[PDB]
């Protein structure tokens, strides 16, 4: 079928608000429309979240906190660090609009997998993993991810969160902990010191949900050839072992070479290695953005991310548009690795593997209600 | 004989607006105060800069530009991309408030050791080292470091800028780039992609500033004790050939651990050796902040710093005050190093104290 593409004009200007990535979501966008890749999708305008879909994953109480900032703006209300506002989350006015507008995207776009409207669906401003059910955490306020794997959920058993943020997507994880209807694949840097300081191979999950959760911490410098063979190989061993019913992959773009974050070392083309293994499952797929801040670069990853969705081959030249004096100086879509190391030991990679393959030994295929 | 400590309510207050480092000024303050070392030290109120004082480094078009921003706000100005404001740097009201603030701060702490009133001023909400002449840079608009040197060059033959950020302090370097009375010195992580990409080993300066700016290209993971043995070693060739009548100390707090940044793996104590150094030199020493991401460990550092210059020891136990709930689950002034690899090989790293040492035989 055709892609959806969740879009509407005020969505993005909504999105262009977000303290941390100022006039991301245009910058991303309008490299799509100035390759012209939304004639080749459904664009799907997004609805807005309700309470009570918001309230599918987070406490009623931590809602009304942000609805009662978003509007009386920045003031130092006594309980806003208690939900985590602050420095990473910025208590401005107007982010109970951000969060509500995100969070019905990706639900939207979760809805339109159901719905058999179409086999992918795309919110790039949707992705923000690290908000808890009563806490802003990671640079948003709301964690769309959740929100969009509890919408598939009525419909689909199992469910195959893939997160290839540069970031360990902890809320995601910790949301799903001890079920087994949703299995969580994290790809990420692990060092000590390094946000949100969680993720390793050792963290698999508890209870019910043991095995349930995928880690594969990684360290600085990785480029394209080995992410995607360690990317491959876990997924191949999870979709053996798992048989997911529908995606929901997140593509935070500060892997990415040229990032300020400065960790990891990829290309577009790495990622969309990734992205077409996942694809050709040909299940539901829920695309999501997320990290990414070298803004030009993250619209080049995404807006090449897209083009992979469609079987299209892109133009190196980035074409005239709003944001074209931003893509300097060389203004082509490609991106060079930077000239540093990579610090993973090939055999560290492949003990972690080790690791991974054997949790994933204990992983059944039940239907529900089983036994 | 006793340290000038620049500081006001109204200065703290304005500083704790700043976008990239919200609440850090009194966070930094009130810990300080929480120490009482403010007690044992000479409390000087900021003065702001006035145009002229500021022109003595950035343009008057654009130090125009940025009060046209300040008293309005980002009206989409199509010249506000070419002054720096954006991303880094965001075109909010009061971005000219701020600069003028943190600039007289350093312009006032600079006259003090002008006035033989002291041997050390503090200007811990000082230290933005990256913005040009004519663009803002580096989460800041001004650049308060050349400013301050600038002052002191009205009474001081030669001064050396000590830069222990982790950034290459490039607005500094490249300010001083041509001439030999301001020597620079900079260690910081030199990485490609790494912000802001300048500062490598053989970038030495220009014309007959040739060899009066050294870099020290440092990777991360790099602990305590190796990187002293670094900045001493550059440090005691630097002052023997250099021979400072000033210093200019810029201590970022983003090279301790627990930084988001995650780079460096420095505590406040490997820091403090460096500062002993320095002050053992006995010369006029303009202290300032700069970058520093983790909040309460940018109070933990930069406190304890204050009390490696009063020469006094300081309680391990964090004394209870207004943020005193953000220094969990510990609540102690000494920081761990994370465990990370240390990614300097020692022969790279002595490789470039040779090339150092070779450019330093030049310097007469
Ligand atoms: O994309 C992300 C990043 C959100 C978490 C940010 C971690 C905290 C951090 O990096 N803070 C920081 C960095 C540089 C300067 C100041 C603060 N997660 O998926
Ligand atoms: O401390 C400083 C200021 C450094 C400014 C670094 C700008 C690049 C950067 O780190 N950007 C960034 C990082 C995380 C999230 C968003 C932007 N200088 O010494
Ligand atoms: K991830
Ligand atoms: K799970
Ligand atoms: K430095
Ligand atoms: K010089
Ligand atoms: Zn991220
Ligand atoms: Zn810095």
């Amino acid at each position: 079928l055709v892609p959806v593409y969740i879009y509407s004009p005020e969505y993005v200007s909504m999105c262009d608000s977000l303290a941390k990535i100022p006039k991301r979501a245009s910058m991303v966008h309008s490299l799509i429309e100035a390759y012209a890749l939304h004639k080749q999708m459904r664009i799907v305008k997004p609805k807005v979240a309700s309470m009570e879909e918001m309230a599918t994953f987070h406490t009623d109480a931590y809602l009304q906190h942000l609805q009662k900032v978003s509007q009386e703006g920045d003031d130092d209300h006594p309980d806003s660090i208690e939900y985590g506002l602050g420095y990473d989350c910025p208590a401005t006015e107007g982010i109970f609009d951000y969060a509500a507008a995100i969070g019905g995207a990706t639900i939207t776009a979760a809805q339109c997998l159901i719905d058999g409207m179409c086999k992918v669906a795309i919110n790039w401003s949707g992705g923000w993993h690290h908000a808890k059910k009563d806490e802003a955490s990671g640079f948003f306020y709301l964690n769309d991810a959740v929100l969009g794997i509890l919408r598939l959920r009525r419909k689909f058993e199992r469910i195959l969160y893939v997160d290839l943020d540069l970031h360990h997507g902890d809320g995601v994880e910790d949301a799903f902990s001890f079920t087994s209807k949703v299995m969580t694949v994290s790809l990420h840097k692990f060092s000590p010191g390094f946000f949100p300081g969680t993720g390793d191979v050792s963290d698999v999950g508890l209870g019910k949900g043991r095995y349930y959760s995928v880690n594969v911490p990684i360290q600085d410098g990785i480029q394209d050839e080995k992410y995607y063979q360690i990317c491959e190989s876990v997924l191949k061993e999870v979709y053996q072992a798992f048989n997911p019913k529908a995606v929901v992959l997140q593509l935070g773009a500060d892997t990415i070479a040229g990032d300020p974050m400065c960790s990891f070392n990829m290309t577009p083309v790495g990622i969309g290695k990734c992205l077409k293994y996942i694809l050709q499952w040909q299940l539901a797929t829920l695309i999501l953005g997320g990290g990414g801040y070298n803004l030009a670069n993250t619209a080049r990853c995404w807006t090449y991310l897209t083009g992979v969705i469609l079987g299209k081959t892109l133009s190196s030249e980035i074409p005239d548009h709003e944001f074209f004096t931003a893509y300097g100086p060389d203004y082509v879509l490609e991106i060079t690795p930077s000239c540093r190391p990579d610090r993973n030991e090939p055999h560290r990679i492949q003990q972690i593997l080790n690791y991974i393959k054997g949790n994933l030994k204990h992983v059944v295929i039940e239907g529900r209600g089983s036994h």
